[PDB]
């Protein structure tokens, strides 16, 4: 169990950019820029960096060149600069290696502080970011699939209910989660801006990191990027969806970049941001819970995540989930799901639903 | 089949069909208060429904019966003379047929039936009773509204044979799906210059494989899944929602109380130009049924409904000699590619996106 | 009026492009390419050649450079080779200047035949066309505002029971209309290929060209045009609309080109194939039979529209309507309009709505 | 000028609910029940209390009934309790007339304090509410123009920079307004939510109420009450759109109820929840600021609004303006808008746009 600080936590608004390290540079802008319409904020040989249309901080993903890729850095935008201080004193308390940077890590990031955080992860916290040109009305270049805002990170990590505990201390609030009733948790969502979620935990052996989200403003936009990635012959690349969730009530996509980092794209969930919000747990077995349609879960979506790097840019060693698998426990040789609680009719015994089982 | 001497009725269009349905209140409740049709008439026998933009009597017939079938899949023809021209048609390829000069079902007049050489029983009219057009009616509009009858897809063993039968009616071919080897495993076929008005799967038949209705927007599909997970019958959402290859349209599968197959749709193209350029597909291709290379649920290509001969009675099934698409492509020793000649993006054995059939 | 010719008429398929005069190619381009997103089928120094996503044939659009902004030709498919040499003597029965080149006016068009028609228009039938690249599946070209059919034209003319009838000859089935208790017609919409109109006859001064119609796939890609519009800065070329029609149901939205030729988005009216189709007439002091939410219309939207050209490509004398004015019945100062027929209460007298 | 309190300033997290006084019940329950589908939490023969799609306080929306059709309060949750008993010294501190309410004013609301604030309106601040089935996942009901949240309110008020300055003093952030080049300041729209608006100051003679606005999820669902208002032939009712605002880039409706209060529907405005949200300053003559397509403004939207109550369930006075009118000075007989900055042509002199 992770314990609270004395020291208070940094006042964190939002997840605010992701750093992910690529193998080649020239393939991810061409999946970033060219399928998925992102904005260029400046690039070199070594670096892009993108923003979505209605973006004004400089940046929402770094793209970095190394030779392993991972997630380098998943960054929260704090509220005020002395908040930064305030992040390397709570991480400090917990025994975490921090680094300080006055005048940032990447590119239009000013005072930064990145952390191994408790659960492995590569966290950094700025205030201090360069204003670029916000281009909510530029209808000029608005792309039929545009991505919009930057919505959410969501790490695996093997022990959801500690992930959880340090979260809520440092000021997440829980809006939604998978349990069973056995005393198992699967997953979890928290906030900070008031919606759904800005960063998310599933449970895994971790720490790796599940995906990056990015909203649209409407459905037919997810659609028109599945569309496209028809046309473009890379249909490979959509891991699962379009769907409906419930845990979240997004309409949402999951596709994978060329080093296999998972983007989310999403759109309409709902507002989280009164401190009383109710808190949604579903049942594991509910096959209504990740796609509300009832659609199965590739197994992919459950067992493959993106390494996460440490301070000095070294892989994080992996740690085995010991608690049950939702996998297993769902769609495996012993898994079970119900459409309706206590219905054996729209009930699936060791298979996934629609007529499938596991490759 | 023989080209008959006697000229093809002018057809129209799809127009209805008649299922029957073991439960009448059950499939009421599907119909009406799941999926939003319109009642333009209903008894303790049967139920006659209307999508938003019909003015004709009815689209869909729900027919009390001890045997759920489709009873009638029924095309609209040019002109009253039509209907005698679909009789003498019909009696030159020497199938049986039943004309009644004041319909089989309320809200049409002069009406034939036919077991088709197929083994289909169509109907051909051009009579019927016009009803209020509700297509301004935003007032009843549904989020999940159904807007027209676009099509009807057929299940039979050898679609060559059929595909040739449907042109020499005047059907014409828009899209097929074939392989290297010469077979046919599908064909789509109109006349109202949409993609379809009925289609041929290869498969064990005569059987009904769905009815189709259109929707104004992608977003009003969603809308019905949405509906149904809030129901709780997500488990009668069979495939879907995704974007065709074949036809380009947005798309759902349903299953109603009996299991006939409901699809939604829309935004197919024009085909009303006579050299429309007609698109092949080959099989293995993994975009040509779900765009986006989602894999197609096996009961998708097994499961359809009976139909009935003139007397009411269940046709018999021939089974299909040539290749299966399930086996081709996602049975054990099938196989699917994202990019021809790649084997990155490909399945052997299996499914897209990492399933086997269960 | 005009009478019915004793030969057959043409099979008409459907309304299939306009070739419109435009002054200066080069910012005809930018819109019809660069804000609007149409395709390029051909370009030249003289002429852009332009066609929308889901179109087979070689060209919906023909712009060409000229010395006076006018509609050129607007041109239908016939079903056959033969349809046009039924179109050339039903036109001629007529009394109608006709030209006919078997290798066609516009490239990618072949054997055809334009008309002076009886209504002072510039028709164009032809069947023979080069077949281009379908576009409906390419996706990664979709526009967030695609074009996606030719929808139809609308005609500016002055006896519309006059032209209805002609159309209805060459076997155009009107669809809807707009009348009054007095029994005067506005307008008339009427089609061939099974939507509510391939061309339409609004009441006015003419010969003149009202508009050429696209769709698109939905209402969304409507609203993007004009967010567009507004980046942009090009906001006052946006005549009217966004709006829904009465007439046709359709979404819609009413632009103008660098020449002040009117261009028509819609999507989304209803299935007319059946013969016998339910006619709707309007009244025309319906204030929901333009724009179903009662939204007033501009009166530049009745009183301009497109020069068009004789055969050799003179600007054809427009002659003056004597009916009563849609214009002046309505929003004019002895118009009137109701929201709900003979309440007081959402009528409007003497002005427009809203 | 109003003063900042030395008093700490309650922790306001969002618009919560309107109280709107109607006089008659039951065709008020038909515009906002069967036209608008709103939700029903609770009614009896008074009061109507009604709630969007994903909301689970107790309403977003209460009708009463009497006999002069008004705002009653306009109500804004805090974080906690304690929030509610900042608001009160916040306000006595102001010299403002407090009223508090352990039990609440309506039915679903528990402790609670209402005020006629320093603009004459009556604000309500509560923290403790009934919490009801969230709707959010409803499909069942989901109609095709679904109401999803409350998004926000707008106040005539006759002196912007006045209203402005106590706004922000109690931790409304301003992101976007309407200034011309002589220092007139015509509007102002600010937030607590990390949306454009939860309340928001229009230019004019106040205290009145301009609007209380819905949130949809989509355009289409917008488009889709335009279309069912022509289908009732109640289009009448609809005052002004749809449209892209400039100002929020938010697509809008105004439509007016029984009692003309007028309802906005609204959606897909930006994120502002970082406290250097870069601020948007319109000139009042671009006629693109209020309909991004240029579609002109009509005159009711600037003249008319509700009357607002004091806390006696009295009609508050109305001041007159004295700076400049937006209306006057865009689409007046001496009005001018421009579609470019220092171009002529799409320009409007003493008239509104297009025709
Ligand atoms: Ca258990
Ligand atoms: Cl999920
Ligand atoms: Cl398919
Ligand atoms: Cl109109
Ligand atoms: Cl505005
Ligand atoms: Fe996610
Ligand atoms: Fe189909
Ligand atoms: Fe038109
Ligand atoms: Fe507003």
């Amino acid at each position: 169990e992770i314990p609270k600080p004395v020291a208070p936590a940094p006042d964190i608004l939002r997840c605010a950019y992701a750093e992910l390290v690529v193998t080649d540079l020239a393939k991810s802008r061409n999946f970033y820029v060219d399928v998925l319409g992102l904005h260029v904020s400046y690039e070199d040989e070594n670096q892009i960096y993108l923003r979505s249309f209605e973006e004004f901080i400089h940046h929402n993903l770094v793209l970095t060149k190394g030779p392993v890729a991972a997630l380098k850095a998943m960054a929260f935008r704090v509220r005020t600069p002395e908040d930064v201080d305030k992040a390397e004193a709570y991480y400090q308390e917990l025994g975490c290696r921090t680094e300080r940077r006055k005048d940032g890590f990447v590119k239009g990031i000013g005072d930064a502080l990145r952390v191994e955080d408790p659960l492995g992860f590569p966290y950094e916290f700025f205030f201090e970011t360069t204003h670029v040109e916000r281009l909510h009305m530029r209808y000029d270049l608005y792309s039929a699939g545009e991505l919009v805002r930057l919505d959410h990170f969501n790490q695996v990590t093997p022990d959801v209910p500690r992930g959880r505990k340090y979260l809520e201390d440092l000021g997440f609030r829980v809006t939604e989660d998978i349990q069973d009733d056995e005393g198992t948790t699967y997953a979890a969502w928290m906030h900070r801006k008031g919606t759904v979620e800005d960063t998310a935990l599933t449970g895994g052996n971790g720490p790796r990191l599940h995906h990056v989200a990015f909203s649209t403003h409407e459905k037919h936009n997810i659609i028109q990027i599945c569309d496209k990635m028809g046309a473009l012959r890379i249909s490979d690349r959509i891991e699962r969806g379009p769907g409906r969730h419930g845990v979240s009530n997004a309409f949402y996509l999951y596709i994978l970049d060329p080093d296999n980092h998972r983007i989310e794209i999403y759109t309409q969930d709902y507002y989280t941001g009164d401190p009383d919000n109710p808190t949604i747990t579903w049942n594991v077995h509910d096959n209504q819970r990740r796609d509300w349609w009832g659609n199965p879960v590739v197994p992919s979506w459950y067992t493959e995540a993106s390494k996460v790097l440490d301070l000095d840019g070294n892989v994080q060693e992996i740690i085995e989930r010991t608690d049950d698998s939702e996998l297993e426990v769902t769609i495996g040789a012993d898994g079970f799901s119900f459409t309706r609680a206590g219905d054996e009719d729209g009930s699936y015994h060791g298979q996934a639903s629609k007529g499938f089982k596991l490759g």
